[PDB]
């Protein structure tokens, strides 16, 4: 079998993708944002809040005839840019791009914070990572890749996200025509839970390729590039009357600067970041300011190959036996 679902940006500045998903029957279509950052695949529901639904589309377990809940399981989860959900559990049939699931984990909130909330074209996540990050209790629950990945022609899904546009998660098999070029895999640890792989370097603009071995996941669920602070000063040293601002929370650039491209290297392969994809637009309504794509790790923990980065490529998420990431330019 094989799925292929168009995922769209939320708003024009690319803040997230959301994808078409059906639960239950007959078919409850929510719009879920897919995330390889995480594993757990719930949804806004009848049982949340009702104060904390905001314009978003939920799930009801009760109008579904193939919704079975699952008996004292809970769920809870924290990301990392604070926000969070929790709530209890069903199993039902779930549908993405005409790939189909049954007795999938869905979770339903009963609780979520604010920034889902005030985000009304989110209706979920769709969680991509090792299901060794689920957060179900007391008992574990698969993603939903990792339910289908047996049945699928090969066990892989791609990510297409597009730069103020459509792309494309197709789940199965890779399409041969959505890249130029080679794709070029690169080892995966799974020690963490997440896609976790080592860049070969960077360059800034048309500047000297730095060969660096730089480790840090493939995010799909993370909006921007968070990298180690020496690569974001050099990027940013690049850009005039560019700065860290503590009040902003990271690095500000004149929004009359043409920002410089981003290059990270996958192998001995380049994938090219166009500078107009690190612009994330002014840092409130009618300033001159605008905010930076590409922003410091320190203190994060982690180096995120978020949408900045992968939008800037094809890239599959290879789950055989011993998984592998490939990058390709488009």
């Amino acid at each position: 079998s094989t799925g292929s679902a168009t995922t769209t940006p939320i708003d024009s500045l690319d803040d997230a993708y959301i994808t078409p998903v059906q639960i239950g029957t007959p078919a409850q279509t929510l719009n879920l944002d897919f995330d390889t950052g995480s594993s757990d695949l719930w949804v806004f529901s009848s049982e949340t809040t009702a104060s904390e639904v905001d314009g978003q589309t939920i799930y009801t377990p009760s109008k579904s005839t193939t919704a079975k809940l699952l008996s004292g399981a809970t769920w809870s989860i924290s990301y990392g840019d604070g926000s969070s959900s929790s709530g209890d559990v069903y199993t039902d049939t779930v549908s993405v791009g005409g790939l189909t699931v049954t007795g999938q984990a869905v979770e339903s909130a009963k609780k979520v914070s604010s920034s889902f909330t005030e985000d009304s074209t989110i209706d979920g996540l769709l969680g991509l990572a090792f299901s060794t990050l689920n957060t179900v209790s007391p008992t574990q629950q698969k993603t939903f890749f990792d339910n289908a990945k047996a049945s699928l022609d090969s066990p892989v899904f791609t990510a297409d996200l597009g730069y103020h546009a459509p792309g494309t998660y197709n789940f199965g098999f890779i399409d041969t025509t959505a890249y130029t070029g080679s794709i070029t895999y690169t080892a995966v640890s799974t020690k963490q839970g997440f896609w976790e792989w080592t860049s070969t370097g960077y360059a800034v603009g048309s500047g000297t390729f730095k060969s660096t071995s730089i480790d840090g996941i493939a995010d799909t669920g993370t909006t921007l590039l968070y990298l180690p602070a020496t690569v974001v000063s050099a990027y940013w040293a690049q850009v005039s009357g560019a700065k860290s601002s503590s009040s902003v929370g990271g690095y500000v650039f004149p929004c009359s600067a043409t920002l410089p491209s981003f290059t990270f290297g996958v192998g001995s392969a380049r994938i090219v970041i166009p500078g107009d994809y690190i612009d994330f637009g002014p840092i409130s309504t009618g300033s001159s300011s605008c905010f930076g794509g590409i922003q410091s790790s320190a203190g994060i923990g982690i180096n995120i190959f978020g949408d900045v980065a992968l939008k800037a490529a094809f890239v599959v998420f290879n789950g055989a036996t011993t998984p592998t990431l490939g990058f390709a330019s488009k």
